[PDB]
């Protein structure tokens, strides 16, 4: 899955995670 935290370069496999990941980020 091409879902990489473009802010701190940490991926995951589930898209909502990867956007619950970078929500942490906002
Ligand atoms: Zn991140």
């Amino acid at each position: 899955k091409p879902y990489v935290c473009e802010r701190c370069g940490k991926r995951f496999v589930q898209s909502s995670q990867l956007a619950n990941h970078i929500r942490h980020h906002d």
